[PDB]
């Protein structure tokens, strides 16, 4: 069974943000456009019991004040009233400003992907699904107290904390272009969850971690030494690159950590189109970065949930997922999906102009210093963890 | 004539159930065991003459597949496949609403009871009918919700409004947002729908509550302004909660002048429900249910009576017992006088520790909510205006007026 | 055995205030000079395992957001600098000001009272004392989240919530100049705890309740409804006239209500010698109205709290309470206390002149109306308490 | 030679009390499982020639009539006899009850740390060990007439009391316990040779209540002025701030002071894993344990030293403690490395070390305004009053050079 978070609700609150607009419901209607739905189980978004079952739940990471502030946030912005100088104040110390502006249902809004993500973990928990696809989540730069890369609350940490807590180790993959910093950070110090990032890193480059600190790469601290992996690209890295940069590390850390569960971040600014500009990966499945990664991850065999995170051409963003999504199903089930290459006609086919096709509209040594450094860190954090493991098999992954 | 829905076979199905175990055998056996059930005329189960007049009835709201599957379900409890499995997700047959042996029997009964209430109002046998077996407002046409499988609520307003001008006042005092009763007539202005409950984010169902400056929405097309909400944050005790709802009960009697009213009684607004959001109590020297049923039954309107949600079930038991002690005293002009003490019967052992009637438990500018009487009260404005309805200003405000609140009622 | 609660550190910290400077000392030491001391059991103040822990307690009645009020109140008092302006708000807040002001050790003081009335409870609790003594508490005025009358921690409500939950019912009679309202706010919606105060009432005097409120005498709501009970009495009243205004309501109370425990906070402060000089009351033991209520309550053979209060006349208090201390040591354990007229050598001697008697040096219808009332009101707490009582058997009493 | 101070009534009597059970048979069998008690000089405990002569060691500290009533509160609940109200009164006026109770055992149980840590003390004074380990001994509460936090006697007072008094002489006591060692300080605050030094939590309403401000700090009185020293700490300190809070006070004191014999008390409550919860220590050794940070600066001075037990209230987590502490002791007196397996040896009580069977305590360490550098000036300066009061030398540079190591010249005093 794969399966897949959506409901009424949770598609109208997913498209309240005034950054990513109708993206989720571009995304999942054109899942539903190529006839998917049918073949997912619908995982329903969380809900609780009470005002008190939902904080528990959120504080299991956050901190209440910070959970009392964005609460607050969205109350300022139902009313039609300016913020106080008090309240400014207040929302500046949880960075709630700037790039994380309020508006009326910001509260709502980040909770639903906490929502998602957790029923996504209960999913997989209960052994309902292997794989559990939630396209509302994947929020990586919220921190304990703060607000940070339009992200307010940190719906990863808390699935991952699901997982971890029913020796059950998760290995979490972020493929987002940005470096997924307060995941990272969340389990600095814990070595049941080995975070893997591979991201942009250059000067004044959002979040600015997750390279260099000679400088050193930091990568973990008390028992969780060696736990927080990063690989930093430059600009203009293609598929067939990415893939073999990342292709090797994914292999390695199976074979080592031997994980319970995988949770992958799949943010789709990587692509050449995403306005940011800064990689080159494709949607294309002769082969796209992304679904090398997903279905090498995906031949582990390792009970996995699928995220979103960034994608800001909404369009590709929905092309990119659509073929994960299939990928998946694919994968899983055994069933093959055929895709036409064009955009079928459903509510949003005038948003996939002006050529109506599947695929992006684009045309096409540091790396191993990299892997060399990553490959002593993962024998570092396998002689730490008294974890057994064949050296010259994984030396011969590279 | 009060009436009341029981029966052998009813009480084993309505037993049936994973998440509301013997509830109603506590509630029908505490009311027997106050010596009521001589009171009162039992209105016993509606039963079909084919499978094919029993999906007739079931589907005059519920979809053929999503009633298909519902059998299906039960069927495979009482002997999956990957697409059994996908094919029970599409309805949401699973999580809050597993599959189990007697699922879809256990869901038919309540459809069958308050079907059979409805029929008891329409043919005048009865001025209230009360079924504690029923009052699944959750359920929807093709979705399992919040362990509601069939909506019986949805059935019997149906065949209320189906007999022969005619408007139904739905009234939910359930915890929980109505969202099924609500989704089911939204488009329609002769079933009005109005629901008090707690609304939070995160919290089930997250509907009944406010979706530029947010609104309220409440109903479309020709349902427009028929759909009320009164959603309110934890804490709220009985007087309160009796005044929150008071006068938009009689507010809402004196201008959509019903032909029935169906209350559904669910019973997780308690101090004590395992829920813990609001503190209602059962007590009469008083309860807020007591209160707002007293207010409804004096209204002289036939009434259909329903359960729901109530998660302790002596404490359910403890309410509904009281309530119907009330309607017998409202409608026949009859003291009924309880003991304090829990009478002798077989599930006496669950009243404990105090077995005393009374609930266990000490009821110890800002939190109002006068921006929603205003709010709906123009909604009710509307509603007269979109369906040509007398709206008659004068007695709606000396109503208000007698709180101090006249001026929230507008002309 | 009799209980009496002391300890180096404790009288230290008792002694550490402004308002009741070394009150507490004189009072053990007179306590001490006459040889009473090897009859009574010491009761030594509880501590806690952590910091959570006594924020467990304590917050059992006030709020934590209090409590974090009264520490950092006494933080600022430790340093040298003058309080901000938001500081001033703060405690403004919580009435941390004019009558409960900040000082050196107002929080450890305060904390001391409760921990020594928790100690208290709990060796009535285990059958250690039959009466247990505590002088460094009585503290009746502090509210939830409220310093008032220099209280700024309610030992007694602490003490009495201890105590009804190990049915239980606790009758509560506070003796003080001054009504008991916090005490009697804290259990207003109780049945358990029935509060009975008397004291002074008049326009203007503090705190301001206990009387009528043509005004109604309020007495409790909800379950709690009649089971707060008030006698506040004209100024000049005697000691005679005040144990027979008493007397019979005290037996009423005990009659009808069957207490479990009884919990007596006995503020000196009705002593003619007393600087409010407001009541006409004595330590003569020839009557005494203090020792005459004590006498009765003890004759109840009911565990007992005897508890402090007000008393702004220190070696007048220091006389009263001690002769109390030697009551219930005769009362409890059978054995006649010879107490010499004249006060024994001692630390503090030079207190007590310039006569040095133990005696304090002092020569020496309405309340029909409140009794028919206050029997009324115990006639609807038994009926509403469900509770058996010969009515006639009472009334008979007046 | 590091001596253990051990034998096989000594160990029925240690485990003979309600609170702390069957913890020191845990200890002892875990140094045992990891081979190290062939590494260490077994001490016996002392035994006297007569009731007189125990009699009169005990009250070399203890009054008459508080060790009298001990042992009479043992002759009760050695019988059916239940306490006359005259016993109870006895007993409540020497806090013989509440947090020390009565036992059938309870003045042998008592007694038995005496036997140990002066056994110890003997030792330490004839030479024939350069320290000496009794994991049954450190009672820092007990009061000349009061028994407290259920410390009965007070075997760590007898034992500085028999070291300072062999043939100047000058002891140093450190007590690393999560509690303020009220009772030792007590001991010896009128006395200038004897210099305790206690590093605890302090908190409103926290057991005992000293070791804190009173705003002032006290520091003994008459001759002993300068002579009581104390660090009190909030809760929450881990393995690392906790060894920069004392490394160099401890350096410091063994600069000027110049002790003969230092005293440790090493209770394990600062374990991130103790019921108590407040400080966040671990048994670490690779990052490293506060505890054997401290011990391994403490043996670095080459000063016989008695190293004593205490609070500590998980009874596994005591014991790997403890048993990493004895390794490490014999690897820096004996110049031997001892390798201690991560994996928990079999023996008897193998099924306490559940469900990692692993040495490390099961604790994960996670993470301007927190530092304490007023406290170390504080101290320096105090310090510096000790060393005049008393006409012994302030090597000044050798301090600053110290605390320079650590960029904090400027706290020292001249
Ligand atoms: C501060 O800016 C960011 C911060 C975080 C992310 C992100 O996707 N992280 O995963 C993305 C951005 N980028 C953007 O918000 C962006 C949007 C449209 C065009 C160009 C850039
Ligand atoms: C999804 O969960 C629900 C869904 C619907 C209802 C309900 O009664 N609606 O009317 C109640 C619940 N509540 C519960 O399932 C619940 C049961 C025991 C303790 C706490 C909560
Ligand atoms: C606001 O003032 C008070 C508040 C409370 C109490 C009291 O004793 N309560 O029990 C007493 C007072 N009275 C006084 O504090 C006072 C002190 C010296 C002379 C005269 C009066
Ligand atoms: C009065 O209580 C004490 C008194 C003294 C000490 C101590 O270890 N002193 O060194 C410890 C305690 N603490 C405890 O007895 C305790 C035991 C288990 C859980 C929580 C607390
Ligand atoms: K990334
Ligand atoms: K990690
Ligand atoms: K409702
Ligand atoms: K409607
Ligand atoms: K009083
Ligand atoms: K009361
Ligand atoms: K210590
Ligand atoms: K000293
Ligand atoms: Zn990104
Ligand atoms: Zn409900
Ligand atoms: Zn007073
Ligand atoms: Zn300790």
């Amino acid at each position: 069974s794969v399966g897949i978070v959506y409901g009424d609700q949770y598609r109208q609150l997913c498209c309240s943000s005034p950054k990513f607009g109708d993206r989720y419901a571009l995304v999942m209607d054109l899942i539903n456009a190529y006839k998917l739905i049918p073949e997912l189980s619908r995982v329903p978004p969380l809900q609780w019991d009470s005002p008190s079952r939902m904080y528990e739940a959120v504080t299991a990471f956050h901190s209440t004040e910070y959970v009392d502030a964005l609460k607050k946030l969205q109350m300022l912005h139902c009313e039609e009233k300016e913020l106080t100088a008090d309240d400014e104040l207040l929302m500046d110390s949880f960075s709630l400003n700037y790039d994380c502006p309020g508006f009326p249902s910001v509260f709502d809004y980040s909770l639903a992907a906490v929502q998602g993500s957790l029923a996504a973990a209960s999913a997989l928990i209960c052994r309902h699904c292997e794989v559990v696809i939630n396209w509302g989540g994947g929020w990586h730069h919220a921190k304990r107290s703060e607000a940070s890369g339009f992200c307010y609350l940190n719906d990863i940490v808390l699935a991952i904390h699901r997982l971890v807590s029913s020796q059950t180790r998760v290995l979490y993959v972020d493929l987002d272009l940005h470096h997924g910093d307060g995941v990272e950070e969340a389990f600095w110090y814990s070595p049941r969850v080995v975070t893997f990032s591979v991201h942009h890193a250059s000067p004044g480059f959002f979040p600015g971690t997750g390279t260099w600190n000679l400088p050193i790469f930091l990568n973990g601290a008390g028992r969780g030494r060696f736990s927080a992996f990063n690989l930093p690209l430059e600009e203009g890295i293609n598929d067939l690159d990415w893939s073999n940069a990342i292709g090797p590390i994914l292999d390695s850390l199976n074979i080592v950590i031997q994980p319970s569960y995988v949770v992958v971040q799949c943010g789709a600014d990587c692509l050449a189109t995403d306005p940011h500009r800064i990689f080159r990966l494709t949607n294309f499945y002769p082969l796209s970065g992304y679904l090398y990664a997903i279905k090498k991850i995906l031949s582990w065999k390792v009970p996995t949930l699928i995220l979103g995170g960034g994608g800001y051409n909404f369009p590709d963003t929905a092309r990119l997922w659509t073929r994960v999504t299939a990928l998946t199903i694919e994968e899983v089930k055994g069933k093959k999906m055929t895709i036409s290459p064009e955009i079928p006609e459903h509510s949003y086919f005038s948003r996939y102009g002006p050529d109506f096709e599947l695929d992006i509209d684009y045309f096409p040594d540091s790396i191993q210093k990299h892997h060399r450094r990553i490959l002593e860190q993962l024998r570092n954090y396998a002689d730490l963890n008294k974890l057994i493991y064949d050296y010259d098999q994984v030396y011969q992954l590279y």
